[PDB]
């Protein structure tokens, strides 16, 4: 058949904590009909202030992605459409209680298992995609990142930390997901942050809910999470999860290869909105068999 737009199958309910705002928030995924994409909602707001998942609606860009509308914001989406992304969900309400998404474990982790475990649902329409037909590069002073195009959906990424916790360590990856799970290699990778840097950050009202039950908390020397890692390479599969979770603001899944040095999500934002703008650069696309298509996806 077609490859079909998916929709949660039942209502996912989570609670958790904002990384930044330390809140307790209740989270809600409900299903959406065809051609709705990933629509937030602040629903502690009356009337409910709705924010769609979209390049054009990203505020700041400060340790976070941020989507705002009106005087309202959602904080810290990036987590969380990783993981809508990686699953191939087109349509869904996010009802979320307070401003920013429950950091949960600091990964994609349990967000994949949550929806996992409602299932999707395939729809009455074909899915589209969003084809890189030439290359689009954006930088800023030593970052960059470029999409370049790919028959299929390929990550790779480079950070160069000036720390003994990173030097000699990995700090490139590339993944190519015709060959490579999103679940098992990307989606548990989880945040990570400085302890050096906490007092300060908290002072910011920044990384208020912060430990290390939901981020890798690196001091100068040494990673203080007791139970260690999950990957050697769990930095930088954590900026590439960062990456798909920026990248899904275009609204649909990208044929394509994006490539990062030292990018984060204020350059990850600039590229989108030059691949927008430069609209000779992508197409649209859809699949009449999914057997043909370079990307193929889990059962729902
Ligand atoms: C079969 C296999 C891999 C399956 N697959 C397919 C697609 C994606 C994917 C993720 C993100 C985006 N995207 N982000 C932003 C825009 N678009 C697009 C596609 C992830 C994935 O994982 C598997 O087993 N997965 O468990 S495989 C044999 O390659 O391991
Ligand atoms: C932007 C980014 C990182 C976001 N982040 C994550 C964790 C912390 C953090 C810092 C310190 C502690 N802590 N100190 C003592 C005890 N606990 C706990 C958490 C700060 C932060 O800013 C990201 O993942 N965005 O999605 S990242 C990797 O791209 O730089
Ligand atoms: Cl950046
Ligand atoms: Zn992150
Ligand atoms: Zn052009």
């Amino acid at each position: 058949s077609m490859i079909k737009q998916r929709t949660l199958k039942n209502i996912i309910r989570a609670t958790g904590v904002g990384l930044h705002s330390g809140e307790k928030v209740y989270l809600t995924l409900k299903p959406a009909p065809v051609d709705t994409g990933i629509v937030f909602c602040r629903t502690d707001l009356d009337p409910v202030v709705e924010i769609p998942a979209r390049a054009e609606n990203v505020g700041e860009t400060t340790m976070s992605t941020t989507l705002v509308k009106g005087d309202v914001k959602v904080d810290t989406v990036e987590h969380l459409l990783s993981a809508m992304a990686g699953l191939g969900i087109d349509n869904a309400y996010v009802e979320l209680s307070a401003s920013e998404v429950p950091i949960m474990d600091g990964s994609a982790g349990p967000f994949v298992f949550l929806i996992q475990s409602a299932g999707l649902q395939e729809q009455e329409a074909a899915k589209k995609f969003i084809r890189i037909k030439r290359e689009v590069s954006v930088e800023e002073g030593d970052k960059r990142a470029v999409f370049v195009p790919f028959d299929g959906f390929k990550v790779s990424f480079e950070i160069d930390f000036d720390h003994p916790v990173f030097r000699g360590r990995t700090q490139q990856a590339s993944v190519d997901f015709s060959s490579t799970s999103f679940v098992k290699e990307v989606s548990r990778a989880r945040t990570f942050g400085f302890m050096r840097d906490i007092e300060y950050l908290r002072s910011q009202n920044l990384a208020l809910g912060g430990s290390v039950e939901n981020a890798i908390v690196v001091d100068e020397n040494r990673v203080l999470n007791e139970d260690g890692l999950r990957y050697e390479d769990e930095f930088v599969k954590h900026k590439i999860l960062d990456a798909i979770g920026d990248l899904y603001l275009l609204g649909n899944s990208l044929i394509g290869e994006f490539r990062g040095f030292k990018s984060g999500h204020a350059l990850n934002n600039q590229l989108l909105r030059t691949l927008i703008a430069d609209k000779d650069a992508w197409e649209v696309v859809t699949f009449e068999d999914a057997r043909t298509a370079p990307i193929s996806y889990m059962r729902p």
